[PDB]
């Protein structure tokens, strides 16, 4: 696709703002223009408001693409990125209010529902801190989680321009995805009306997309495909970075002993080991998404088990690249401890991008094992599905 060439024609700028962006814990500007004018953040976004409508598979390539050359760049991609996905099924006059002057206008995150929203007449006043916001110093919008308080939903995503809330500095000084900059916002009694929100259970469960019956597949998939596909997209191709990062230096490396790597078996077959699991993700998640297309092109509805275990499925791709980049990481020796060289980034961007909500393993796996058993997940059992 055209995006992830545009991506490469740039590689080596977009590798040049890294260093900078994690000392800033920032994307630096230059960086941000970078993924700003590659398209990347137009490629799930509606073609009326100039976006390219990418197939999912093409969206999962060009995040671990990015991700394997900034792994900063790379998350904001796979987060800011599925943003667009969402709001193409938000009201049309919000669409309109983002999109309609600046195709190129971000949207920042997090979903988790921290804030809480007073239903008033016209919408809703909102109040709450949110951690997490990725690429935010960007954005000119959020797209937030809130709890409704005291006819209404329960819970919603809401959109505010960036006049209506508060980035806290200083709030992001973390071992990881540093430069991501995935600082705090805070509203203190924002008046958000209620063409800006949906609902977020009718999210998750394909009722909002039904109520905006758009004819695009793309726009049908499920939520908890969509969503964390992004983010773990990211934490695949972060882990593809450190692999090219040892590997580069592998080649010419002579050990303590005397030994030169390219002729030790112990470690070159451990680099083996670690490239056929990373490899194994990258298919994995991806494969879920092309089946899930396909059953949605051919107007097959996708069941509760079939989401279940995609999400099982993406959950586990996340984990199996981590451990496999430790494995590496681990037989890099001393000199790979040093800030200086690249692969340690790409390895701790990858342990931040772990501990994403999107990668909690346990209830998910119960849950998808308990539909094979012919069980019915119940309540909190069936989040995030």
């Amino acid at each position: 696709g055209r995006v992830l060439d545009r991506i490469e024609v740039v590689a080596e700028e977009i590798r040049g703002q890294a260093v900078q962006s994690e000392a800033d814990c920032r994307l630096t500007d230059a960086a941000a223009g970078l993924l700003r004018d590659s398209g990347a953040i137009r490629l799930l976004q509606p073609r009326l408001y100039g976006g390219y409508e990418v197939h999912p598979r093409e969206f999962a390539e060009t995040v671990m693409g990015v991700a394997a050359l900034d792994g900063a760049s790379g998350w904001v991609t796979g987060i800011v990125g599925v943003h667009p996905w969402e709001l193409a099924f938000a009201d049309p006059q919000v669409q309109e209010e983002i999109w309609g002057e600046d195709n190129d206008t971000w949207m920042a995150s997090p979903y988790a529902p921290m804030g809480v929203a007073t239903p008033v007449d016209g919408g809703y006043v909102l109040k709450g801190r949110w951690s997490f916001s990725s690429g935010t110093d960007h954005c000119q919008w959020a797209f937030l989680g809130a709890m409704v308080g005291d006819a209404t939903p329960s819970s919603l995503h809401v959109i505010l321009p960036r006049t209506d809330y508060q980035i806290v500095e200083d709030t992001w000084d973390v071992i990881g995805l540093r430069g991501t900059g995935s600082k705090d916002l805070i509203v203190d009694g924002a008046f958000v009306p209620g063409y800006r929100t949906l609902n977020a259970a009718k999210v998750m469960d394909g009722r909002a997309q039904k109520e905006a019956g758009r004819p695009e597949p793309l726009f049908n998939m499920p939520y908890s495909c969509m969503f964390p596909l992004g983010i773990t997209a990211a934490v695949i191709g972060i882990t593809e970075g450190a692999l090219a990062c040892h590997i580069a230096v592998q080649k010419d490396r002579v050990a303590i002993t005397g030994q030169k790597i390219k002729e030790d078996p112990y470690v070159l077959s451990a680099i083996g080991e670690s490239a056929a699991e990373i490899n194994a993700s990258r298919v994995s998640l991806i494969e879920t998404a092309d089946r899930f297309y396909d059953k949605v092109d051919a107007g097959k509805e996708i069941t509760f088990e079939e989401r279940a275990i995609g999400r099982r499925t993406q959950i586990a791709a996340a984990w199996r690249a981590v451990r496999a980049a430790d494995e590496i990481f681990a037989r890099a020796g001393g000199g790979a401890l040093h800030y200086k060289t690249p692969m340690q980034r790409f390895w701790r961007d990858a342990h931040a991008g772990l501990a994403h909500a999107v990668h909690v393993p346990g209830p998910t796996n119960h849950a998808s094992a308990l539909t094979q058993l012919g069980g019915e997940p119940q309540g909190m059992m069936r989040a995030m599905i």
